[PDB]
């Protein structure tokens, strides 16, 4: 926390760095060191709030020369707590939030500290968009480096499936461009390989015209759980790419569109949208609303930016979280009953068991085309415990582990962006042998000293 | 657009500047110089995309020493076309988009090139908010400098009502902080005085906790205009601050919630929300949804970031715009009949005659407390023509001038942020005589040479 640093190397850093520094003595230190996973409480020796690529260069070099453990933070959403370290440096990108958008080229160049909401605002000024996650205050940086999925994915792929190049500052402090024609080995590995390979300071995306989106959300009783999940599973097997439909098993939020009788009870929250013409969307969405008896139905036609900003409306932002996730190739009747059993035990108002269906454009990309594993597994499940009181940490986490272990025979792989702080040992199984090996090769070449290790880490061969 | 420039001056600029420069022969020049108002087609000598306060200092100094006319651009939304110039320099702030939010202090610090949706995204990470306009790709910069109202304004006041300081780069190239206790004269004037005083590089705002908001939108046939508008004006006179309710007279959008038989027909779009508990919200909104026979009802409970991003679902972004706007102290029956007459002439899809009701927290601030005029006038009406084809410019433009002149007997003042490119002459009437005089005194102190004149200009 207060390590001795060489004064000369510190002075050099300072003259070269135009951003803001935050030291452990400063009034804003405790707030700046907080990340969205409030169970992570770590005290860096320094927070370096970078404002340009040269800033990031100066910070990487200063960390390398100084031997400080490097944490890189984009939006701070790491479910594993990777964006803050004890005793090291946080290379904080959050003030690097610029997006340039060319309407004529349908192209966006976004800085590596951008929030999704900032990105979506900029592109939707021209009615353009590309795929990213569903929660507006997520960081673009960590999400895209992991793959990145959300509302537009079945139609347009992962965020990485629309990435055309990056600017990246590597461990030696060099700046590189990686694309299909420049450093293509590196460009393959950052598309799903995390922060393993250097600090991405700029992402370039291809964009799509995305007009108003017919959206519906509704709640079903858990009593109809088997019928609704089976309807969903079967429907999605053959659904148009334009339909996206997610199920979130949760306590029903105390909202006026729901009967007060249902408040605080476990329910299925079904969220769905049609990426395409809204009169077609009305017809498609209507055909799936009656999976069970619907309650608290909201239907609306939203600009895409509002659909992005919609998840997940509540009075409280949860302080503490714990996730256990994996992919499924098939969702059997026995797996569904497991899901529903564990759902009924849910305790916190903020906890959910989510069941996502990917496939569509995501699956049509050849497996070896990026470092993202598991394109062929269309289902994702996430036991996302979330709560407030730290005295309850044991009970919440036990809930998520029990559900995972009960589902374990059905699960395969794992999305790097959904790993928790105790899942370092999941990296090889999540990527697979062929992928984990080619990633190690690229690690050996670009970060042979493993300067970047506060991520779902790939050690160099 | 290709002036002769001094090599020493230019070299000084280059050395001190760390942003991106765009010259006329660059491939991204034509796209960079386009602003929201597509009727404004202008060619600067230079576009300087600043990336920090010292960038802005360098660009201001350079423009002053070169005698380049200065345009300042935050989000490019100027209804008057002020953010681009022929032959000058555009100090383009769009890359200065960062926001720091303290949860513990309920405070944010936003750079001068931020977009509303970026600001709202950052503060809503902590369930916090402060009032701003209703379209997210609007620039925070020009919006706040002229006042700024939107959904949270009845409860929480104008954007400026929540501003506690600014960092500003003045015409002589100095950097200054202005607040209630530091250069308070300048702090009074930037709250409503536009970009007249320098380039704001950071805005600091107090925030409020804003959770899920109950929201409703519905359409009424224009036939029921007299009773709908009367219901609205009478109800807003005594409405809780928590309720915001606006009317948009327009051709009905081809949305699936509206019957096919109303598409493109003359309607009132009523948009409302309750800033407060959503169960109370459901009750209050139910009470106003039958002002006439409702059609195409949407009700949702939305995070505030989604309410902000909502205005408005449409598949085409309008290229050309022209606005005529005023305040009303009262909306009589004859004024009502006048607006309904002119709304029935709307014969194209993207134009709106908007009818807003402000008051609440906005009218509770003493009138001399900021440079924003017209706090005691609750109504704003905006004839907002919007269209695509340049050959139609004269027809749309005429529609809006005709409505404004028919209403002119009822109208007073004007919101600076709704002025068209031909309304330079309205500045005095907008502010009123006492404000405009206090404003010219501040202008003589901070911008005596009127370097910053591409705004609703206040000469010193
Ligand atoms: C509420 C919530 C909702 C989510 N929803 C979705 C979703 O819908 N879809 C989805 O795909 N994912 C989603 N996620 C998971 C998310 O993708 C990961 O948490 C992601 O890692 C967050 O990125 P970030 O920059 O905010 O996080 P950080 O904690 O800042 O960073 C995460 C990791 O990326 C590295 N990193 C970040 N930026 C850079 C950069 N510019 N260059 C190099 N390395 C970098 C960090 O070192 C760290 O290892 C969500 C997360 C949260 C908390
Ligand atoms: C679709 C749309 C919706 C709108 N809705 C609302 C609304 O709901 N409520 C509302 O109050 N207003 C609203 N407006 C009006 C808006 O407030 C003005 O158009 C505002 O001037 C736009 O700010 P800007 O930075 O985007 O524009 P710009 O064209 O970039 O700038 C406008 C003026 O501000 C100056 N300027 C901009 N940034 C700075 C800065 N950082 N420092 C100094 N000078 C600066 C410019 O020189 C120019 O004179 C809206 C505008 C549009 C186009």
């Amino acid at each position: 926390q207060f390590p001795q640093l060489d004064p000369a190397t510190l002075a050099a850093f300072s003259a070269a760095f135009r951003g803001e520094l935050i030291w452990p003595s400063d009034a804003d230190y405790d707030e700046a060191r907080r990340i969205w996973n409030g169970t992570i409480d770590r005290r860096p020796a320094l927070i370096a709030r970078c404002t340009s690529t040269p800033d990031v260069v100066a910070a990487v070099s200063f960390a390398r020369k100084s031997g400080l453990l490097v944490a890189v933070r984009g939006g701070g959403h790491s479910m594993a707590g990777h964006s803050v370290c004890d005793g090291g440096i946080v290379i904080d990108l959050s003030l690097m939030n610029s997006i340039k958008v060319s309407r004529r080229l349908r192209r966006a160049r976004a800085q590596g500290g951008c929030l999704l909401g900032a990105f979506d605002t900029a592109t939707q000024a021209h009615m353009l968009a590309t795929p990213a996650g569903v929660v507006s205050h997520t960081g673009l940086g960590g999400l895209v480096l992991g793959g990145g999925f959300g509302w537009l994915s079945r139609k347009y792929g992962l965020s990485i499936d629309n990435l055309t190049s990056v600017e990246i500052v590597t461990a030696d402090g060099g700046v590189l461009t990686a694309s299909d024609t420049e450093n293509p080995d590196l460009f393959w590995a950052v598309r799903g390989g995390g922060g393993n390979f250097g600090v991405v300071t700029a992402f370039e995306f291809d964009l799509h015209r995305v007009g108003p989106v017919r959206f519906a959300s509704t709640y079903y009783s858990l009593d109809e759980g088997p019928q609704v999940i089976r309807a969903w599973r079967d429907h999605m097997a053959t659904a148009p790419d334009e339909l996206t439909w997610a199920l979130y098993l949760r306590l029903a939020p105390p909202l006026p569109e729901l009967p007060a009788d249902m408040h605080g009870k476990p329910v299925i929250c079904a969220m769905s949208c049609w990426i395409g013409d809204p009169h077609e969307g009305e017809r498609q969405l209507e055909s799936i609303l009656h999976a069970g008896k619907p309650h608290g139905l909201t239907k609306a036609t939203l600009p895409y930016r509002a659909l992005q900003a919609y998840s997940f409306p509540g009075a409280v932002v949860p302080d503490r979280i714990y996730t256990k996730s994996g992919y499924l190739n098939e969702l059997s009747d026995e797996a569904t009953d497991t899901v529903l059993e564990h759902a009924a035990d849910i305790a916190s108002p903020f906890t959910q068991l989510e069941l996502l269906y990917l496939g569509g454009a995501v699956a049509r990309v050849p497996d070896d085309a990026t470092a993202y594993p598991n394109r062929q597994s269309p289902f994702v499940t996430n036991l996302a415990a979330a709560w407030m009181d730290p005295t309850e940490d044991a009970r919440h986490t036990a809930w998520a582990r029990e559900g995972y272990r009960a589902l374990a025979g059905h699960l395969s792989g794992g999305y790097v962006n959904f790993m928790n702080p105790g899942e370092a040992d999941r990296t090889r199984e999540a990527y697979g042998a062929a992928k984990f090996e080619r990633l190690q090769g690229v690690k050996a070449k670009y970060d042979p000293t493993n300067l970047f290790r506060l991520n779902q880490n790939i050690p160099p061969s």
